[PDB]
């Protein structure tokens, strides 16, 4: 029993992780095989950060003028070559702990685990989504690019994103690891702002679920809802619709505890309707949207 | 900017973690030079785990009984001991990967990481608190014992903790790397309760200042009090006291922000007092008590390992 924010384990990620230095700028990389992948605008002075020309920066490089550094170890770069937002540099030496991997563009709803680094030294590991306006609520200073989200379902780790920029309400950008951002933000340093955010309204539901499979009911009610009605309400709280394919995505849990998806909508609407009134939810006050239906069924059974 | 709910990184315990099987139960032990830590209630039967002698179950047990598998490779166990309610399976291999470690026993207030293991395998990891009753609020499901806990202090794994058992209330208990179990548990099937457990306050102000780090400085107000005085909202409130040795290891935060420690109790406890008036601290509607002073000047400095 329990429920915890909970990441996967960081070592197969850790043995990947490598610091990158052009110029005066140091962030960090990702190193796979003969590869190591990390945002392009570590080839940015502090003159061009506002509308860089990376084809006419990039064509200017000696491989020597990229530092790559494994621990105690420095990389020999023999090449290079930029795809879309990610630089990839071909390195002499193929890294002994790539783990089996793969690359994955997540959907917004999607959660991973964020590996936090800083001169190529791994910080902490934590949990994250992507939000529906195609942010993340990281936890990252300076010297954090480069960091990445990955999963690891069965043996094979999937990355799927990579920190490139933070935006002025204190949230995160980044792009996945083919160098294609999510959202519409640029790696520049011209006026961006993320969209309005919404609530993830099926990972609401899969937390609910979670809930009363770990022993709690005080919240359901004798009720139902249509889903135009339920997505009706949830609009004027800023949820996000919740589509048909939602619902039968929560139907594996709805099988479990025996709360039809369309009842335990009627539970979440009287929850934004009255609040909590002092009660918690597996140990939170507010409703939680960063576990999907697939954590909840991965830390419950 | 942001802060979350943060981890150690893993990669070096996970190097360390292997199955171990006797009979028909399988849990997780900890592989270090050339011993294998585990539960002692790994030699428990189904027919009589309600008050074992555990003292007199082992000396029946023999080397070959102890199924030691490290991935896909079996361990051969060489000989065991009982060590308070760990056993130590001696193997014929000392681990490769075997980190700078230590064995530490925490002070309730404590945070530290836990490595959820199936099988030997690694399946997660989350931040955790001793509370104050000697429990912790983890995920655990059937196979997870043997599962340990564990911070990171420059190089070196401290090993802190060592999963044993799932209370009624939902709550774990579990051991020190030497056997002793945090709180008043005993590792059979019978009668046991956690006790009412309390909030950690100096975690509580820790969790504030990082908040007024992060741009939330809504609950800021002009008052002071003094240690006794708020020792009396604390008790009140069920809330750990506050020493003062808790207010010399505030210190820093308390300079950088320019926010002194009885400045930020007079925020507590008028938010003890009054609530939150419907508003959220780092994205929080309840006080944040699992983060400790050093977690927050750790993520906040950006220190690494
Ligand atoms: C890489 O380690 C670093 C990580 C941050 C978390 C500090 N990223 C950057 O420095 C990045 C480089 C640019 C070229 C992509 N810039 C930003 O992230 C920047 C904020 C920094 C300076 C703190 N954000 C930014 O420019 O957003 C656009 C913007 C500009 C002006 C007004 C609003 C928004
Ligand atoms: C190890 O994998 C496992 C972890 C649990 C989280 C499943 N631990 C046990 O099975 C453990 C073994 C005993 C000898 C300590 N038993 C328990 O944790 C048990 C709950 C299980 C069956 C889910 N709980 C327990 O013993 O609590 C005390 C108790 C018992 C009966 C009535 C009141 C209190
Ligand atoms: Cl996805
Ligand atoms: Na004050």
């Amino acid at each position: 029993s329990g429920f915890r924010k909970m990441a996967f384990p960081s070592g197969k990620v850790e043995g990947c992780m490598v610091q990158v230095t052009c110029g005066t700028t140091t962030l960090n990389g990702l190193w796979l095989d003969d590869v190591v992948y990390c945002p392009r605008h570590v080839i940015c002075t502090s003159e061009d950060m506002l509308n860089p020309n990376y084809e006419d920066l990039l064509i200017r490089k000696s491989n020597h003028n990229f530092l790559v550094q494994a621990g105690n170890v420095q990389l020999r770069v023999i090449g290079h070559s930029m795809q879309n937002c990610v630089l990839k540099l071909k390195v002499d030496t193929a890294n002994p702990k790539t783990p089996k991997y793969k690359f994955v563009r997540i959907q917004p709803g999607q959660t991973f685990s964020v590996l936090a680094c800083y001169n190529g030294s791994p910080s902490g590991v934590y949990q994250c989504a992507m939000r529906p306006n195609f942010t993340i609520k990281g936890s990252f200073l300076n010297g954090s690019c480069g960091s990445v989200g990955f999963n690891i379902d069965y043996d094979c780790v999937s990355f799927c994103y990579m920190h490139h920029m933070e935006l002025p309400t204190g949230v995160h950008a980044g792009t996945d690891l083919e160098g294609n951002f999510y959202g519409p933000f640029v790696d520049r340093q011209t006026a961006q702002a993320a969209g309005t955010d919404t609530t993830i309204t099926v990972n609401v539901l899969a937390w609910l679920y979670a809930a009363v499979i770990n022993g709690d009911r005080w919240f359901l009610n004798r009720f139902t809802t249509t889903l135009n009605d339920f997505n009706l309400v949830a609009m004027k709280y800023n949820y996000e619709p919740l589509t048909q394919d939602h619902v039968d995505i929560l139907g594996p849990l709805s099988a479990q505890t025996g709360i039809a998806v369309l009842d335990m909508c009627a539970s979440l609407k009287e929850l934004l309707q009255n609040g909590m009134n002092g009660r918690t939810i597996l140990g939170s006050a507010l409703l939680e949207d960063e576990f999907t239906p697939f954590d909840v069924v991965r830390q419950c059974s």
